[PDB]
Protein backbone atom coordinates (compact mmCIF):
# COMPACT_ATOMS: atom_id res chain seq x y z
CA UNK A 1 0.00 0.00 0.00
CA UNK A 2 2.77 2.75 0.12
CA UNK A 3 4.90 2.05 -3.23
CA UNK A 4 5.41 4.79 -5.31
CA UNK A 5 7.31 3.34 -7.67
CA UNK A 6 6.53 3.76 -11.89
CA UNK A 7 7.91 4.91 -15.20
CA UNK A 8 8.09 8.27 -15.06
CA UNK A 9 11.44 10.51 -14.21
CA UNK A 10 10.81 10.47 -10.62
CA UNK A 11 10.00 7.45 -9.93
CA UNK A 12 11.38 5.07 -12.42
CA UNK A 13 13.79 2.30 -13.09
CA UNK A 14 17.10 4.53 -12.12
CA UNK A 15 14.96 5.51 -8.41
CA UNK A 16 13.87 1.28 -8.00
CA UNK A 17 17.25 0.54 -6.19
CA UNK A 18 16.71 3.20 -3.27
CA UNK A 19 13.45 1.07 -2.13
CA UNK A 20 14.47 -2.37 -3.82
CA UNK A 21 18.08 -2.54 -3.75
CA UNK A 22 18.12 -6.34 -5.36
CA UNK A 23 18.28 -3.83 -8.15
CA UNK A 24 21.69 -3.78 -8.66
CA UNK A 25 21.88 -7.75 -8.07
CA UNK A 26 23.98 -10.38 -9.85
CA UNK A 27 20.82 -11.58 -11.95
CA UNK A 28 18.42 -8.98 -12.94
CA UNK A 29 16.29 -8.62 -16.09
CA UNK A 30 15.87 -8.01 -18.65
CA UNK A 31 19.14 -8.38 -20.24
CA UNK A 32 20.40 -7.56 -24.46
CA UNK A 33 20.71 -11.26 -26.13
CA UNK A 34 23.57 -10.91 -27.85
CA UNK A 35 22.83 -13.85 -30.73
CA UNK A 36 26.30 -14.24 -31.52
CA UNK A 37 27.35 -14.67 -28.04
CA UNK A 38 24.72 -17.20 -27.14
CA UNK A 39 25.46 -21.19 -27.14
CA UNK A 40 23.52 -23.59 -28.70
CA UNK A 41 22.79 -26.02 -26.23
CA UNK A 42 21.65 -29.50 -28.02
CA UNK A 43 20.26 -30.70 -24.29
CA UNK A 44 17.91 -27.94 -24.24
CA UNK A 45 14.28 -29.98 -24.82
CA UNK A 46 11.52 -28.51 -27.02
CA UNK A 47 9.29 -26.33 -24.63
CA UNK A 48 5.90 -27.86 -24.21
CA UNK A 49 3.05 -25.24 -23.93
CA UNK A 50 -0.11 -26.74 -22.49
CA UNK A 51 -2.91 -24.10 -23.08
CA UNK A 52 -6.17 -26.21 -24.65
CA UNK A 53 -7.53 -26.09 -21.01
CA UNK A 54 -6.78 -22.65 -19.87
CA UNK A 55 -9.49 -20.80 -17.94
CA UNK A 56 -9.24 -16.78 -18.20
CA UNK A 57 -11.13 -14.78 -15.89
CA UNK A 58 -10.27 -11.34 -15.26
CA UNK A 59 -8.49 -8.27 -16.76
CA UNK A 60 -7.02 -5.36 -14.66
CA UNK A 61 -5.46 -2.24 -15.12
CA UNK A 62 -3.10 -1.96 -12.09
CA UNK A 63 -1.68 0.85 -12.74
CA UNK A 64 1.44 -0.18 -14.39
CA UNK A 65 0.51 -2.47 -17.33
CA UNK A 66 -2.89 -4.55 -17.86
CA UNK A 67 -2.73 -8.49 -16.54
CA UNK A 68 -5.07 -10.96 -17.84
CA UNK A 69 -5.76 -13.45 -14.65
CA UNK A 70 -5.83 -17.55 -15.19
CA UNK A 71 -7.06 -19.64 -12.77
CA UNK A 72 -4.03 -21.34 -11.10
CA UNK A 73 -5.78 -23.55 -8.66
CA UNK A 74 -5.33 -27.02 -10.94
CA UNK A 75 -2.77 -27.86 -14.14
CA UNK A 76 -5.00 -26.04 -16.87
CA UNK A 77 -2.30 -24.20 -18.62
CA UNK A 78 1.18 -24.82 -18.22
CA UNK A 79 4.98 -25.12 -19.30
CA UNK A 80 7.17 -27.79 -19.38
CA UNK A 81 10.27 -28.89 -20.88
CA UNK A 82 12.74 -26.82 -22.50
CA UNK A 83 14.86 -25.47 -19.47
CA UNK A 84 12.67 -26.08 -16.78
CA UNK A 85 12.15 -29.26 -13.86
CA UNK A 86 8.78 -29.88 -13.50
CA UNK A 87 5.32 -28.22 -13.83
CA UNK A 88 4.98 -24.85 -13.55
CA UNK A 89 1.36 -23.13 -14.03
CA UNK A 90 -0.17 -20.04 -15.49
CA UNK A 91 -1.12 -17.74 -13.42
CA UNK A 92 -1.11 -14.06 -15.87
CA UNK A 93 -0.43 -12.52 -19.06
CA UNK A 94 0.56 -8.70 -19.61
CA UNK A 95 2.66 -6.61 -22.16
CA UNK A 96 4.87 -3.95 -22.04
CA UNK A 97 5.19 -1.58 -24.51
CA UNK A 98 6.56 2.23 -25.48
CA UNK A 99 5.26 5.30 -26.73
CA UNK A 100 6.74 4.55 -30.51
CA UNK A 101 7.04 1.66 -32.77
CA UNK A 102 10.79 1.50 -32.18
CA UNK A 103 10.57 0.87 -28.93
CA UNK A 104 8.62 -0.88 -25.79
CA UNK A 105 10.52 -4.46 -25.85
CA UNK A 106 12.30 -5.24 -22.14
CA UNK A 107 14.69 -7.66 -23.75
CA UNK A 108 16.66 -6.76 -26.93
CA UNK A 109 18.15 -8.75 -29.65
CA UNK A 110 21.74 -6.94 -30.53
CA UNK A 111 20.27 -4.35 -29.16
CA UNK A 112 16.96 -4.03 -31.10
CA UNK A 113 14.51 -3.17 -29.52
CA UNK A 114 10.87 -4.33 -30.25
CA UNK A 115 7.21 -2.24 -29.93
CA UNK A 116 6.51 -4.61 -27.43
CA UNK A 117 6.61 -7.85 -24.96
CA UNK A 118 4.26 -9.66 -24.04
CA UNK A 119 5.37 -11.96 -20.53
CA UNK A 120 2.89 -15.28 -19.79
CA UNK A 121 4.19 -15.86 -16.06
CA UNK A 122 4.24 -19.15 -14.75
CA UNK A 123 4.73 -20.75 -11.50
CA UNK A 124 6.67 -23.87 -9.99
CA UNK A 125 3.74 -26.25 -8.93
CA UNK A 126 6.65 -27.71 -6.14
CA UNK A 127 5.93 -24.55 -4.65
CA UNK A 128 2.52 -24.52 -3.76
CA UNK A 129 1.32 -20.94 -4.40
CA UNK A 130 2.45 -18.26 -6.71
CA UNK A 131 3.49 -16.37 -3.52
CA UNK A 132 5.81 -18.81 -2.44
CA UNK A 133 7.45 -19.36 -5.26
CA UNK A 134 8.65 -15.63 -6.09
CA UNK A 135 10.80 -16.30 -3.06
CA UNK A 136 12.52 -19.25 -4.98
CA UNK A 137 15.69 -19.29 -7.08
CA UNK A 138 13.42 -21.24 -9.82
CA UNK A 139 9.99 -20.72 -8.74
CA UNK A 140 8.80 -18.67 -12.13
CA UNK A 141 9.35 -19.54 -15.63
CA UNK A 142 8.02 -15.96 -17.65
CA UNK A 143 7.87 -16.88 -21.35
CA UNK A 144 8.64 -14.41 -22.85
CA UNK A 145 7.39 -12.90 -26.99
CA UNK A 146 8.54 -10.16 -28.77
CA UNK A 147 5.77 -7.56 -30.57
CA UNK A 148 6.71 -6.54 -34.22
CA UNK A 149 3.81 -3.75 -35.81
CA UNK A 150 2.75 -5.20 -39.43
CA UNK A 151 -0.71 -7.40 -40.19
CA UNK A 152 -2.88 -7.56 -37.10
CA UNK A 153 -2.68 -10.84 -34.62
CA UNK A 154 -5.94 -11.73 -34.95
CA UNK A 155 -5.94 -13.57 -31.40
CA UNK A 156 -4.98 -10.44 -29.88
CA UNK A 157 -7.93 -8.08 -30.68
CA UNK A 158 -10.21 -9.65 -28.00
CA UNK A 159 -8.06 -8.05 -25.59
CA UNK A 160 -7.48 -4.54 -27.50
CA UNK A 161 -11.43 -4.41 -27.73
CA UNK A 162 -12.14 -4.53 -23.94
CA UNK A 163 -9.67 -2.37 -23.29
CA UNK A 164 -11.94 0.83 -22.98
CA UNK A 165 -13.33 -1.01 -19.72
CA UNK A 166 -10.35 -0.98 -18.04
CA UNK A 167 -8.47 3.06 -19.14
CA UNK A 168 -7.69 3.41 -15.81
CA UNK A 169 -5.73 2.07 -12.45
CA UNK A 170 -7.95 -0.33 -10.89
CA UNK A 171 -10.57 -1.04 -12.97
CA UNK A 172 -11.12 -4.55 -13.74
CA UNK A 173 -13.29 -6.35 -16.39
CA UNK A 174 -14.62 -10.26 -16.93
CA UNK A 175 -12.44 -11.80 -19.17
CA UNK A 176 -13.29 -15.39 -19.20
CA UNK A 177 -13.01 -17.80 -22.37
CA UNK A 178 -9.66 -16.22 -24.05
CA UNK A 179 -7.28 -18.71 -25.38
CA UNK A 180 -3.85 -17.81 -24.68
CA UNK A 181 -2.40 -20.21 -28.02
CA UNK A 182 -3.53 -17.27 -30.09
CA UNK A 183 -0.53 -14.86 -29.05
CA UNK A 184 2.26 -17.92 -29.86
CA UNK A 185 4.11 -17.30 -32.76
CA UNK A 186 4.65 -20.56 -34.98
CA UNK A 187 7.74 -21.51 -33.82
CA UNK A 188 8.68 -22.13 -30.37
CA UNK A 189 12.47 -21.63 -30.74
CA UNK A 190 14.40 -20.03 -28.08
CA UNK A 191 16.57 -18.59 -25.47
CA UNK A 192 16.74 -18.98 -21.93
CA UNK A 193 18.93 -17.59 -18.75
CA UNK A 194 18.08 -17.09 -15.51
CA UNK A 195 16.94 -13.59 -14.37
CA UNK A 196 14.56 -11.97 -12.59
CA UNK A 197 11.33 -9.70 -12.40
CA UNK A 198 11.74 -6.64 -14.35
CA UNK A 199 9.15 -4.90 -12.37
CA UNK A 200 9.83 -4.22 -8.10
CA UNK A 201 9.97 -6.20 -6.32
CA UNK A 202 12.48 -7.32 -8.88
CA UNK A 203 13.08 -10.55 -7.09
CA UNK A 204 15.79 -13.62 -8.47
CA UNK A 205 13.18 -16.30 -9.14
CA UNK A 206 12.86 -16.53 -12.92
CA UNK A 207 13.61 -19.04 -15.79
CA UNK A 208 13.22 -16.62 -18.95
CA UNK A 209 12.29 -18.80 -21.76
CA UNK A 210 12.50 -15.93 -24.89
CA UNK A 211 10.88 -16.79 -28.06
CA UNK A 212 13.34 -16.07 -31.27
CA UNK A 213 10.30 -15.58 -33.20
CA UNK A 214 7.61 -12.03 -32.65
CA UNK A 215 4.09 -12.20 -33.56
CA UNK A 216 3.34 -8.96 -35.93
CA UNK A 217 0.67 -6.95 -34.38
CA UNK A 218 -0.30 -3.91 -36.17
CA UNK A 219 -0.34 -0.47 -35.77
CA UNK A 220 -3.61 0.14 -34.54
CA UNK A 221 -3.59 -3.00 -31.94
CA UNK A 222 -1.20 -0.98 -30.08
CA UNK A 223 -1.96 2.67 -30.60
CA UNK A 224 -4.88 1.53 -28.69
CA UNK A 225 -2.72 0.13 -26.02
CA UNK A 226 -0.82 3.81 -25.63
CA UNK A 227 -4.30 5.43 -24.69
CA UNK A 228 -4.77 3.37 -21.55
CA UNK A 229 -3.67 5.24 -18.32
CA UNK A 230 -1.44 4.92 -15.62
CA UNK A 231 -3.48 7.29 -13.00
CA UNK A 232 -6.50 6.61 -11.57
CA UNK A 233 -10.09 8.13 -12.64
CA UNK A 234 -10.12 11.67 -11.64
CA UNK A 235 -6.82 12.12 -11.46
CA UNK A 236 -4.29 13.80 -14.19
CA UNK A 237 -4.27 11.98 -17.19
CA UNK A 238 -0.87 10.00 -17.70
CA UNK A 239 -1.04 7.93 -20.98
CA UNK A 240 0.52 4.10 -20.01
CA UNK A 241 3.42 4.14 -22.53
CA UNK A 242 7.37 3.50 -21.95
CA UNK A 243 6.43 1.10 -18.94
CA UNK A 244 9.45 -0.93 -20.12
CA UNK A 245 12.85 -1.34 -17.89
CA UNK A 246 16.30 -1.14 -19.71
CA UNK A 247 18.49 -3.76 -20.17
CA UNK A 248 20.85 -4.81 -17.09
CA UNK A 249 24.57 -6.38 -16.62
CA UNK A 250 24.38 -9.74 -17.95
CA UNK A 251 27.00 -10.24 -15.15
CA UNK A 252 28.11 -13.53 -14.67
CA UNK A 253 25.45 -15.38 -16.87
CA UNK A 254 25.17 -17.31 -19.97
CA UNK A 255 22.10 -17.31 -22.48
CA UNK A 256 21.56 -20.81 -24.03
CA UNK A 257 19.38 -20.88 -27.34
CA UNK A 258 17.49 -24.36 -28.40
CA UNK A 259 18.49 -23.77 -31.83
N1 LIG B 1 -5.68 -17.51 -10.14
S1 LIG B 1 -6.32 -16.13 -9.65
O1 LIG B 1 -6.80 -16.33 -8.30
O2 LIG B 1 -7.25 -15.69 -10.67
C1 LIG B 1 -5.01 -14.96 -9.56
C2 LIG B 1 -4.66 -14.42 -8.33
C3 LIG B 1 -3.70 -13.42 -8.28
C4 LIG B 1 -3.10 -12.95 -9.43
C5 LIG B 1 -2.08 -11.84 -9.38
C6 LIG B 1 -0.72 -12.39 -9.13
N2 LIG B 1 0.27 -11.35 -8.87
C7 LIG B 1 1.10 -10.93 -9.85
O3 LIG B 1 1.00 -11.40 -10.99
N3 LIG B 1 2.05 -10.02 -9.49
C8 LIG B 1 3.05 -9.50 -10.43
C9 LIG B 1 4.46 -10.09 -10.19
C10 LIG B 1 5.30 -10.07 -11.45
C11 LIG B 1 6.13 -8.99 -11.70
C12 LIG B 1 6.88 -8.92 -12.87
C13 LIG B 1 6.80 -9.95 -13.79
S2 LIG B 1 7.69 -9.83 -15.30
N4 LIG B 1 7.59 -8.37 -15.92
O4 LIG B 1 9.10 -9.97 -14.95
O5 LIG B 1 7.17 -10.81 -16.22
C14 LIG B 1 5.97 -11.04 -13.56
C15 LIG B 1 5.23 -11.09 -12.39
C16 LIG B 1 -3.47 -13.50 -10.65
C17 LIG B 1 -4.41 -14.50 -10.73
N1 LIG C 1 10.85 10.50 -5.19
C1 LIG C 1 9.39 10.32 -5.43
C2 LIG C 1 8.81 9.29 -4.49
C3 LIG C 1 9.40 7.94 -4.80
C4 LIG C 1 10.22 7.77 -5.90
C5 LIG C 1 10.71 6.52 -6.24
C6 LIG C 1 10.37 5.44 -5.46
S1 LIG C 1 11.03 3.86 -5.86
N2 LIG C 1 12.52 3.76 -5.18
O1 LIG C 1 10.23 2.88 -5.22
O2 LIG C 1 11.23 3.83 -7.26
C7 LIG C 1 9.56 5.58 -4.35
C8 LIG C 1 9.08 6.83 -4.03
ZN1 LIG D 1 6.63 -8.25 -17.64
Amino acid sequence: MSHHWGYGKHNGPEHWHKDFPIAKGERQSPVDIDTHTAKYDPSLKPLSVSYDQATSLRILNNGHAFNVEFDDSQDKAVLKGGPLDGTYRLIQFHFHWGSLDGQGSEHTVDKKKYAAELHLVHWNTKYGDFGKAVQQPDGLAVLGIFLKVGSAKPGLQKVVDVLDSIKTKGKSADFTNFDPRGLLPESLDYWTYPGSLTTPPLLECVTWIVLKEPISVSSEQVLKFRKLNFNGEGEPEELMVDNWRPAQPLKNRQIKASF
